[PDB]
């Protein structure tokens, strides 16, 4: 089975076994999450998502339409994730941009990912990183202070 | 009518007509909504707020006492504001700074603004930006990484 | 007494006179949080966690295992903690950095702590800093844009 805490909103019937939702999260009806995952608290979670397997979400992470997160992802508290380059309230474009966090990456805390951003397998994000340009697999990336 | 969320905490009686508010969202007496606004998951908003019509507040966003959001406003998630410059706890100023978000302007995710500015009309904050200085009119500006 | 809104989870006993823990926080059991401390909607404060008297702690902070924070601290929202160098998920070290915010220190909205780090006495963190060294007692750090 799977655990979902009474104090989430959790709508997806599509749960691995072993997978942790905390409380304060929203989770639409067409989300997509695999098996030993942990979806710490104030997580939102919306439809056009997948999930792999042993995924790790922080407190604080929203995961628009669009975002797919492979297996063994480490995603930091407060990673923020975007799928719309020039934003205009209540202009909806025909297609969100996609982003893929690849098999065993990991996303440092309170990083910010651009549309359309692909961050290979294995790469490590500083924490407070803003991620403008796909980032290699196993590559170390962060903002110069 | 509007649609509070039986999950969020709403006291302000004063939200226009088409406002939707949604899960684990704190509203307090004073603010004042407009009409057709969507305020998503998990934001805080304060007693002297005003926002305006079809403004678009994405998840994980705090708005201070001090702060208007002008219509047709886009805030992206996790942007955060700020009303005190010289923080140090239980230290309360006569009078917060203001922060005015003008009509059309759109800020980008996670970005920071500093206390007393002003964004004008249909300005683009870029994601992560750090705003210590007013944003023109129409001006797109960003944080160099 | 304290108070500890009913939208909240509060699983810890251990909580000073005269505090504060508003809706949408969640408090492990063994956190220790001092007098006269506000705890602002949706933070998430875990298990070896102690928090001094008069803290401000601003919506959307996490505290995690192995972070100290002193009196009169102010800690701004969004503040992001981190307590695990070179996170991967599902690969739990032995023991989790320790970060302390020492007496009369203040951070900044949205500012990103790396691991292991301590900010000294009345120290003034910029709003949106990436803290990656130590920070001197009554200096002012700020990230350059
Ligand atoms: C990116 C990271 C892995 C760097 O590790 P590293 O390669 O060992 O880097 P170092 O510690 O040797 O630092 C090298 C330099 O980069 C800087 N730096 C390190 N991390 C940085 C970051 N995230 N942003 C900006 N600069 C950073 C250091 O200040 C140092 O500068 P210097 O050479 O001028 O002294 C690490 O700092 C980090 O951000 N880890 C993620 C922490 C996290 O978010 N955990 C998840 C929540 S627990
Ligand atoms: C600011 C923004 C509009 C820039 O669009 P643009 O003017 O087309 O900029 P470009 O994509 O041409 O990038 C120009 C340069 O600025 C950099 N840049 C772009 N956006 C940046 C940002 N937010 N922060 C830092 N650098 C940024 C690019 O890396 C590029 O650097 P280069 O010239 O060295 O290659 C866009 O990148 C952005 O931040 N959009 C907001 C996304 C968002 O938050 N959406 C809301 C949630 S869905
Ligand atoms: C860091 C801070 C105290 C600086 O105050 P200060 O020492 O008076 O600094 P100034 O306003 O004189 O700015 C000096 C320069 O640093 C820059 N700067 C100021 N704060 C900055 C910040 N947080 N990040 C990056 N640059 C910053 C300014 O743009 C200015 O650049 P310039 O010399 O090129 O014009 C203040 O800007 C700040 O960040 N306050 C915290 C606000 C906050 O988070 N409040 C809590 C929530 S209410
Ligand atoms: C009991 C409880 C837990 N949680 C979440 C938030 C908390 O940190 C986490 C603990 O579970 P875990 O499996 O021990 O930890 P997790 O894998 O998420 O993260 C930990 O380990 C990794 C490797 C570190 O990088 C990270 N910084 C740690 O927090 O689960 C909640 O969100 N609510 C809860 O009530
Ligand atoms: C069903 C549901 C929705 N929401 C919020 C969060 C979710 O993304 C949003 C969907 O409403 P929308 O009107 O389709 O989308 P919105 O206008 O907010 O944003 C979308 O469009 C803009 C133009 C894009 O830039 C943005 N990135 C998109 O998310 O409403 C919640 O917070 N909880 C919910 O249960
Ligand atoms: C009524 C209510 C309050 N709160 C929190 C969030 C809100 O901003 C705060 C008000 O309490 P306070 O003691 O007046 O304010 P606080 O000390 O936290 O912060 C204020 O004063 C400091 C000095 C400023 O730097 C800061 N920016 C201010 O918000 O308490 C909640 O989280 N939920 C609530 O329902
Ligand atoms: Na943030």
């Amino acid at each position: 089975g799977h655990m979902i805490h009474k104090l989430a909103d959790v709508q997806s019937k599509n749960i691995g076994s072993g997978t942790r939702i905390w409380q304060f999260c929203v989770v639409l009806p067409s989300a997509i999450i695999g098996e030993n995952c942990n979806i710490c608290s104030h997580c939102f979670i919306e439809n056009d998502v997948k999930i792999g397997n042993n995924v790790t979400i922080k407190c604080g992470v929203q995961i628009w339409d669009g975002i797919e997160i492979e297996d063994d992802v480490f995603i930091g508290p407060n990673v923020t994730f975007t799928n719309d380059k020039y934003p205009r309230s209540k202009q909806y474009p025909k297609e969100f941009s996609k982003t893929i966090i690849k098999k065993g990456a990991s996303i440092g805390a309170n990083a910010t990912i651009l549309p359309g951003i692909t961050i290979g397998e294995n790469a490590m994000i500083g924490a407070g990183a803003i991620v403008t340009k796909d980032v290699l697999p196993h590559v170390t990336y962060y903002s110069k202070i």
